[PDB]
């Protein structure tokens, strides 16, 4: 958010952050929610907007993740990746259109509870149809309903097939949409998407069906120094899962997902957080029902100003030791310090 | 975008985000361009410092970040440094730079490398003098010691790069170019020759101690019209693969022709037509065979200097009985570009 | 650094360099000090600092290495890596604290002789406990002794365990510190650190012990355009080594290290250099004592201005062709041209 050019109708911001970060869990964290050890990383990105005329804007964004917890040896690149890369046009009262790597439209809903100091947002998987960042997506968005209805918003998204070398990262063609309304510091949102699955996905031992589906609804209140939000969603053939015992992977035939969060902002900078998150797989081959995620969160971010914060995030993991997929059951606490610009 | 300009130093950060999709028959396996999402971003810096009235120092770096991978194990596929060099420019005498930079024969091939998405097929990366290449020292003289506007020449020394593939390797070499541009007209010639490495000589396709590349070009660039043509030949330098025997190496000879015609409408549309043909000769076991053969029709629509969209359509004249197995199917690209 | 932002209490600089670089050694450089061939690279980084209140600033830095001597094929990313990524807080007259990937505290001493145009600094290994850049380190620093004594500094550093997939890049938990006094051209510094070795490091055939130790002292004279410095250090179980003959790796049970440098700065920009570096491993399994580094250096950098330089650096290698670890015995000369901002 450092504007490095603003002339001839063009404005570009370089942005990024350096995050010193450590995770603490029992042992070496192998059976924990979050893992153990150094988790330091940095982000870099640009975001630019050109005012083409008084009625039309063009824009672009790119965002990279650089892990800062690898050695300078052969593992140096582990977890480095492009998060976002897209370009688009915005025509006043008609809408915007962009194409590239961007957030799936179901995240329009899941974004409501994705507000924890470190963790949270567990169902917003990357490269997973409509719930997270995904490649090859064309997105149309409309604010205030062509200007006719203040606060009412909608979006329509086409997902292009990505035939990759893993089932986990692949998808077929799909289409999704979202609608929201925002009022006096409140919002309500619903979003839905459906897509073909690829042959490689259908071939996995877990999950069965030609189509993947995801939807979510969300409600939030954001004002008076208080933030409250809830999401409920369900998926079919879309949430990736691994049975740690049988070394087998694929997609959950169904999941039912709930996330709740409550936060308070003190004027002196401290922002306590609590939350609850549960994701339950159903009809899993050879298992039936089984929790994927189940925890309470207690944490806090201390904002010094717009550029600097520290935080702690504690996950009280309610997953138990006999979880049938072998999901980790131990707690994790993150401690972090962030410089951002 | 100018991010610094103080105490005689000027540095610009630049880049672009390109939303991009290719459409080809089926999975694109037998096509010119492939199929599917091809989105990417570029980031680079370019800087120049005033040392004294006669001398400026400069540096440039440019990276490609693919935007069409997942965030999993494949996340890095096709990520790479395109350019990385630093140099000194002595007024009325010339410039010297060293690093990863364009090969000098690209001084010619740049004339036709102007299509919305495709084109420039013979300017291979890491291929002696015709594209981007590492370990290259380049001397340039713009405007001929200051005496003649538009008259340029260059001499380039290529350092040996013994890499673990023949495709990406090269021995020591030397190359040069000369160009002259006057009132929208332009003519250029370029040639380079270099030793080949042991590993390159070991491949079953291609035989010779030296690689050579040369190309000439003519252009007309004015009155909103752009016309250009390149002709070139190579010896032991164009990489090829026989997909039927799974053998590879370099074409003993190629003869290459590229033509482009474009028109710029004031309202923003720039249509394009082109023709490209690269023919290999003396290929072991085969004789003559086409590597590239197509007509192009395309258009870029310029909103302004920072925003455009485009379509590029490759009408592939290659056919199904091509002796090397070159893809025969057409490809269409559609793109939207934000750049700064 | 190029200032891309300065307002509302926050200043951020983007910085970087492009380095055209070529090494010349006998043959293809396999038996040489430095190697042979193109070595061009670029650096990009950001560094930021925000004034939070009268006594407190927050800061962050990230720095990346992009190799420029690879092809655009499969080897394109070879040697790309994050060098630095950390964030911190600086409390006036009280000290600074940062966490992330940063210099080990023994480098507080080794920096004294790490001044050659291209080479030198041979004992400042990356990912090597306290002597170079390392991940997961928490560092407290105090400049000018709580504001009471100009030129008196100290630091205390905590190293978090990094259990990696190679012994070379791993470490256990550790602690070190440094102290320096720099009065009017003269400087003296001492630094020491110790840490647990991991099971994986213990399992290597070279090196035996539960703990790694490193310490070093430095003396410098930096004034009147003259730069003179000496470093002396010892290590236990901490310097990584490979026996190229037996093709086994691990750590030196002991090393004793000496680095010497002498430089002169002409006002017109030329800066000649001569140096000496010797590092000897002792009690090495199947060998006894063996030289790791042993050379004389002659070189020069020509500084055109703050943004541009060229250099030549020649390493006259004293290592013997019958070195028992197989250390390369051939000389290397580097020639570089650097644009930086
Ligand atoms: C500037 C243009 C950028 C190129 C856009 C590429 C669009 C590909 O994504 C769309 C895929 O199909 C959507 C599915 O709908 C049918 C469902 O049976
Ligand atoms: C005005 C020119 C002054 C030239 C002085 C001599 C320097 C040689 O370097 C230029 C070599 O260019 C080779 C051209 O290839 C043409 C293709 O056949
Ligand atoms: C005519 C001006 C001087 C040369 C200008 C550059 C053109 C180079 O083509 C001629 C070959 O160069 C020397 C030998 O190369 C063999 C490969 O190692
Ligand atoms: C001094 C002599 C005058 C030379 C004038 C410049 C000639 C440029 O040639 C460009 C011809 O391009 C045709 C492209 O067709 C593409 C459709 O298949
Ligand atoms: C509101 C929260 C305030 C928390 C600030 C957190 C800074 C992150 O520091 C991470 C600690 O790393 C420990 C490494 O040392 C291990 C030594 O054996
Ligand atoms: C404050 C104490 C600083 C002591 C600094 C001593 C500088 C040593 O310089 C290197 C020795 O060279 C010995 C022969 O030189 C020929 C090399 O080619
Ligand atoms: C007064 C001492 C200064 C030392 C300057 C040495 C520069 C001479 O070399 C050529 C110029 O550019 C350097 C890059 O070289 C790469 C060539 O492969
Ligand atoms: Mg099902
Ligand atoms: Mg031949
Ligand atoms: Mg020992
Ligand atoms: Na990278
Ligand atoms: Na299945
Ligand atoms: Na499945
Ligand atoms: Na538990
Ligand atoms: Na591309
Ligand atoms: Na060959
Ligand atoms: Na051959
Ligand atoms: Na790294
Ligand atoms: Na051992
Ligand atoms: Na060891
Ligand atoms: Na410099
Ligand atoms: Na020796």
């Amino acid at each position: 958010a450092a504007e490095i050019y603003n002339k001839d109708g063009n404005k570009v911001d370089l942005y990024g952050k350096a995050v010193g970060l450590h995770y603490f869990s029992k042992g070496n964290g192998e059976n924990s929610y979050g893992g153990n050890g150094d988790m330091t990383y940095a982000r870099l990105g640009f975001k630019g907007e050109t005012q083409i005329n008084s009625d039309l804007t063009g824009y672009g964004q790119w965002e990279y993740n650089f892990q800062g917890n690898n050695s300078e040896g052969a593992d140096a690149q582990t977890g480095n990746k492009t998060r976002l890369a897209f370009a688009g046009l915005k025509y006043a009262d008609v809408g915007s259109f962009d194409y590239g790597r961007n957030y799936g439209v179901v995240y329009d809903a899941l974004g409501y509870t994705d507000m924890l100091p470190e963790f949270g947002g567990d169902t917003a998987y990357s490269d997973d149809f409509f719930v997270g960042r995904v490649g090859g997506v064309a997105t149309y968005r409309n604010s205030n309903f062509f200007g006719l209805v203040d606060g009412l918003n909608f979006a329509v998204q086409y997902l292009g097939k990505n035939e990759r070398d893993t089932a986990r990262r692949s998808n077929g063609d799909g289409v999704g949409g979202s609608i929201s309304y925002e009022y006096e510091g409140f919002g309500i949102v619903g979003a839905y998407g459906a897509a073909d699955r690829t042959n490689l996905q259908e071939a996995q031992p877990l999950g069965n069906g030609k189509k993947a589906e995801q939807w979510a609804t969300g409600l939030k209140y954001d004002a008076n120094n208080i933030y409250l939000a809830a999401n409920y969603g369900e998926t079919r053939n879309a949430t990736p899962i691994t049975n740690k015992f049988t070394n087998t992977s694929g997609f959950a035939n169904k999941t039912q997902d709930v996330l709740l969060v409550a936060q308070y902002q003190f004027d002196f900078g401290l922002r306590p957080s609590i939350a609850y998150t549960k994701s339950k797989a159903k009809d899993v081959e050879g298992i039936g029902d089984v929790d994927l995620v189940n925890y309470f969160e207690v944490g806090a971010t201390y904002y010094f100003n717009k550029n600097m914060s520290t935080y702690v995030d504690y996950i009280i993991n309610q997953i138990d030791s006999d979880n049938k997929l072998g999901v980790g059951s131990d707690d994790t606490v993150a401690v972090g310090i962030v410089y951002q610009f």
